[PDB]
């Protein structure tokens, strides 16, 4: 497997468990620091990063009834410039640029207690596919599916339903939606960290997935595996392989990586493209920092970049 070593430029530092890189509708950059703690208790943060200076600003430090959050992944909304943030303790949150937030659901569509989420992905129809590797949300005792298969997958629909679409995953982590050239969502990819697998499903409709399949294989025998992921404009899937010092590049058909990207660190956690560029911002856990490098092409257009009221 051919490996490339592009120049990684430092963006910002000192962000405990740095991940969830995302750009909003104005091109502003945000990341999450899930591991910030106050007296050993969760006090995770959502930060805005000034790309010109690298200076950090904590816009949200989510807490519900005294239970601090562990913000873990993000997606920017389209119809309003707001962030949907997966939280390992609080489930799914909607965070405004002013720093205020709202908890989306304490229970799913079946009345079952919500699970802590790690990452999410919007399809072009506006449906949000979410990974939930943690156990029940706060106030329940914090647990995570690294060893046992209790991690779930959800789909927060346009009509506001929080639907659990699958279960029994050993730490479902990164998640991405593959679309047809005409924009129709047709395949859901889910990373299962410790098992070194990438799973796929055929998206038949909103909150409807079928035919679970082992889509791709993650290299290495190290502790870790596939973390965050994202598609480029040609539908190649770039996946952070936590603990391998590489970002794996899968072709549109999956299987084994067709290319690897060497990182100047061992623990890449997530990655996200800057709109309209080849620039990929990579968060990592070794130094708790954010970096950026140039990919071979532009990123796949995000849902937030599309137009609701366009002609085409
Ligand atoms: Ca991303």
């Amino acid at each position: 497997i051919p490996v490339i070593e592009p120049l990684f430029t430092k963006v910002t530092e000192d962000i405990p468990g740095a991940q969830g890189p995302v750009f909003d509708k104005n091109g502003d950059f945000y990341i999450v620091a899930p591991e910030v703690e106050v007296n050993g208790k969760p006090a995770g943060e959502i930060l805005r990063i000034d790309l010109k200076t690298g200076k950090k600003t904590v816009i949200c430090k989510p807490e519900v009834n005294g239970y601090g959050g562990i913000p873990a992944g993000c997606q920017c909304d389209r119809d309003a410039n707001q962030l949907f943030v997966a939280d390992m303790r609080l489930g799914l949150l909607v965070v405004q640029t002013d720093g205020t937030f709202e908890e989306i659901a304490k229970k799913d569509s079946e009345g079952r207690r919500m699970q802590g989420c790690n990452d999410c992905a919007f399809d072009y129809e506006g449906n949000l596919w979410i990974t939930a590797p943690a156990g029940e949300v706060a106030p329940a005792d914090y647990t995570r599916s690294m060893q046992e298969k209790f991690g779930s997958i959800y789909c927060f629909t346009t009509d506001g339903q929080m639907i659990q679409v699958d279960t029994a995953f050993q730490f479902p982590n990164g998640i991405a939606v593959r679309h047809m050239n005409d924009g129709r969502p047709y395949q859901l990819i889910v990373a299962e960290t410790p098992t070194k697998k990438l799973w796929s499903y055929d998206i038949k409709g909103p909150a409807k997935i079928e035919n679970k399949k082992v889509w791709g294989h993650i290299p290495g025998t190290h502790e870790g595996g596939a973390d965050g992921m994202d598609f480029d404009e040609d539908n190649n899937l770039l996946v952070a392989n936590w603990g391998s010092s590489h970002i794996e590049v899968f072709g549109p058909d999956g299987g084994q990586p067709k290319m690897r990207i060497r990182c100047p660190f061992e623990k890449p956690s997530n990655l996200h493209f800057k709109p309209q560029t080849k620039t990929i911002f990579v968060t990592e856990h070794e130094n708790n920092a954010v970096w950026k490098f140039e990919w071979q092409r532009n990123g796949k257009k995000q849902y937030c970049e599309t137009l609701k009221f366009g002609i085409f």
